[PDB]
């Protein structure tokens, strides 16, 4: 989920 954020961001 942290990743997710990480990566989009």
């Amino acid at each position: 989920l942290a990743a997710a954020l990480c990566q989009a961001l």
